[PDB]
């Protein structure tokens, strides 16, 4: 029993983190085979970062301009190219710790594990969710650029995130491993805002099922709602609409607890309209929305 | 910026997790150098666990009764001994991935990363706080016994926890790496209840220092207090009393902010006696008590290992 924000074991990724320095700029890189991936703004100086013409800045660079260190050993750069906001630094040595990996673009509402690194050295691991406005609520300080987010399926690491920026509001933004930002963000040194931060409804419902599986039911009620009437109320509160696909994804949690999805929706509607008073759900005073249905199934199946 | 429950990178521990099996009973063990550590109840059958005599049950076992596997590779057991509730098995191979490590016994309020493991395979990592009642609010399923909790310092992994038990309330109990349980629990198949829990005062204060570091300081008041007077008051609100070590580990955050420890105790005292008055701290109206001073420091300054 029990339910906790849980990340994947990061050992397979820890063996891929390196340090990338260009001039006075340093951040993290991801070393897979004989390629090191890192945010392209490492080639920038403090002045270039205000408005960088990356294609212009990149052509004026040589291989020896890039200092790549894997722990103690320094890796010799024998080529370099750009794929959107990701610099690809070819090296004369293939990482012997390269695991089975793939590059994927995660969907909003989905979760992944982040391996926060500084100076190429892992520092901490935690789980994040790709929010509807394509930001993530992480913990990133100066020098965390180049940190990656990932999921693991058996023996395959699916890389989905590389960190680039912290918005003025304190949330964070980044790209997939092909260098495409999540959201309307750009890698220039400017204050940038995201779209309205809507709540991942299917995740909140999954988290309510987890609370019930762990013996908490004070928020349940005998009322019921139609899918449309629930979505009417949810959208009023800046919640994402619940699709029939979401209803289907919640099936296992419904079968395990015996609470129909539309029954849980009636509970959430009451919570949204009445609040939680001073009560808590799984120790939280707010409705948690960064647990996916699968995150709940993996921790609550058989409980 | 940002504040999260953050676990340590677990690569150094993942390379040490193995599976230990006796008969049909299987759990996790910790492979360090040429010794594997694991809960002693692996030697029990399902019925043995109801009322085991581990000394008697162990006398009937030999080295050849122990199946130790790293993945699918068997590690031949060449020696066995019992230390409290932990079984120590000498194997013929020294773990090449053994990291710098030490065995430590933590205090209530200290946090550590748990590497949840099943059949010797790491499955998840999350941060836990040792409650004052010597339980942890973990997430453990069948086959999780032998999972360890740890901290990482000078490239050294300090092992502090090995999983054994789930309580009826849904919390969890275990031992240190010397087999000594945290709290008054025993490795037996019975429903055992933990004492009444309390809030970890030192961690709440650390969380208040965190808010002040971030410019959120409305709660800072003009009063101070003695350590003794605060402890007597805090206990009336189900808060644990502070020790001299607690005051000392709060030192760095006290110097960083310029707020004396006993001054912030007086501020917390007012929050307990008067409430928040519809206000929040770091975005929450709930006082957080599972962030140690180091966690606040390690996360407000990005220390690596
Ligand atoms: C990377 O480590 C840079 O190498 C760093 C990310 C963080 C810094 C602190 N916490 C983090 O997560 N990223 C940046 O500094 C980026 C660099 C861009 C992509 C070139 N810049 C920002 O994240 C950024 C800039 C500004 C800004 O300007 C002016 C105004 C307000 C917020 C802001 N964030
Ligand atoms: C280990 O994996 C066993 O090897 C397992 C712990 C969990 C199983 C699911 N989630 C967990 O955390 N541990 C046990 O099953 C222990 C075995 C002891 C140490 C011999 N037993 C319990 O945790 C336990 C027993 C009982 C009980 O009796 C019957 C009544 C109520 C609760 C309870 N928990």
């Amino acid at each position: 029993s029990g339910f906790r924000k849980m990340a994947f074991p990061a050992g397979k990724v820890e063996g891929c983190m390196v340090q990338v320095t260009c001039g006075t700029t340093t951040l993290n890189g991801l070393w897979l085979d004989d390629v090191v991936y890192c945010p392209r703004h490492v080639i920038c100086t403090s002045e270039d970062m205000l408005n960088p013409n990356y294609e212009d800045l990149l052509i004026r660079k040589s291989n020896h301009n890039f200092l790549v260190q894997a722990g103690n050993v320094q890796l010799r750069v024998i080529g370099h190219s750009m794929q959107n906001c990701v610099l690809k630094l070819k090296v004369d040595t293939a990482n012997p710790k390269t695991p089975k990996y793939k590059f994927v673009r995660i969907q909003p509402g989905q979760t992944f594990s982040v391996l926060a690194c500084y100076n190429g050295s892992p520092s901490g691991v935690y789980q994040c969710a790709m929010r509807p406005n394509f930001t993530i609520k992480g913990s990133f300080l100066n020098g965390s650029c180049g940190s990656v987010g990932f999921n693991i399926d058996y023996d395959c690491v699916s890389f989905c995130y590389m960190h680039h920026m912290e918005l003025p509001t304190g949330v964070h933004a980044g790209t997939d491993l092909e260098g495409n930002f999540y959201g309307p963000f750009v890698d220039r040194q400017t204050a940038q805002a995201a779209g309205t931060d809507t709540t991942i409804t299917v995740n909140v419902l999954a988290w309510l099922y987890a609370a019930v599986i762990n013996g908490d039911r004070w928020f349940l009620n005998r009322f019921t709602t139609t899918l449309n009437d629930f979505n009417l109320v949810a959208m009023k509160y800046n919640y994402e609409p619940l699709t029939q696909d979401h209803v289907d994804i919640l099936g296992p949690l419904s079968a395990q607890t015996g609470i129909a999805v539309l029954d849980m929706c009636a509970s959430l509607k009451e919570l949204l309209q009445n609040g939680m008073n001073g009560r808590t759900i799984l120790g939280s005073a707010l409705l948690e929305d960064e647990f996916t249905p699968f995150d709940v199934v993996r921790q609550c199946s058989g409980v």
